């Protein structure tokens, strides 16, 4: 519970928001990209695990499961990789609600600056910040720490 | 103290890494950029304080810690900004011995990538999860937490 992460890709702007976000917290991690390949994908999830204890990814969609870039990423950086099938059905709600909510905060930040970039790391920042109370980056912290000890 | 982070600029292959490290811990997240810009120093702290609790930042020259746009950045994202005069001097030392660590690592993992940013993700990786035993990933997990507990 504490290492596993799940990957979701979002569209807005003509651009892709890769997101990952760690289960049991809500916390997330994101980055706009051109397209999601193997390669971005690959490179996202090896900055992702240099930064947090990555067990397990659920991946976002059969490509990103088959890829082998991504397999040899995971492979380097020692996760586990899955499917992200959603055996839970409240999973697929639970992403398309997170799209939505992020969309929301993009939407609130857009006029702070050109880039979409910019306004999607901004939404990180609120989305990790909020709280709900604690905050998902209160969570992931409480939760990797006990973990720990 | 769990809130204190560092700036540090270092280069190779013609190329530069910005390094924020968490003072406390020797935690790291580092980026490739083409020039040490306001810009991508504003744009490197908005992904940081996203993603940790970042109250106070040591900037890495004066050049930053002028820059309207990084103090720009430190508002939005609630970051105290501050000059890195090292008065300690044992700072100095231990952003060399950090620099010389991570351009070590950068050679030993160099011919497994073809693009630098690569390299330094990995190297990223590899030094959060060094154990001399704990790791610094664990370290700032446990400092963090033990704050908001
Ligand atoms: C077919 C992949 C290309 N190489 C092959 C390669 C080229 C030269 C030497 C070794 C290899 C090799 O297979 N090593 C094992 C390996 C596999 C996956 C892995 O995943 C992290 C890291 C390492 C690895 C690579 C992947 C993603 C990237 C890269 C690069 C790179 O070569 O630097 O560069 C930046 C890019 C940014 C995102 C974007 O622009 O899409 O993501
Ligand atoms: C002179 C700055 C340019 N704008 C001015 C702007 C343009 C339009 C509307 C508002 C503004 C505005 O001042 N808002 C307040 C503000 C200040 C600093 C701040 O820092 C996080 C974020 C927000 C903000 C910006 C900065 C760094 C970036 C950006 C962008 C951007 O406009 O999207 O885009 C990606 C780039 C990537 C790194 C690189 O390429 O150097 O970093």
């Amino acid at each position: 519970s504490p290492g596993i992460w799940q990957l979701d890709c979002t569209h807005l702007e003509g651009k892709v928001i890769l997101v990952a976000v760690h289960v049991a917290s809500g916390y997330i991690e994101a980055e706009v990209i051109p397209a999601e390949t193997g390669q971005e994908t690959a490179y996202f999830l090896l900055k992702l695990a240099g930064r947090w204890p990555v067990k397990t990814v659920h991946t976002d969609n059969g490509s990103n499961f088959t890829s082998t870039t991504v397999k040899a990423a995971c492979w380097w950086a020692g996760i586990k990789q899955e499917d992200g099938i959603p055996y839970n059905p409240q999973s697929q709600g639970v992403i398309e609600s997170m799209n939505k909510e992020l969309k929301k905060i993009i939407g609130q930040v857009r006029d702070q600056a050109e880039h979409l970039k910019t306004a999607v790391q901004m939404a990180v920042f609120i989305h990790n910040h909020k709280r709900k109370g604690y905050s998902a980056g209160e969570r992931i912290v409480d939760i990797i720490a006990t973990d720990i000890q």
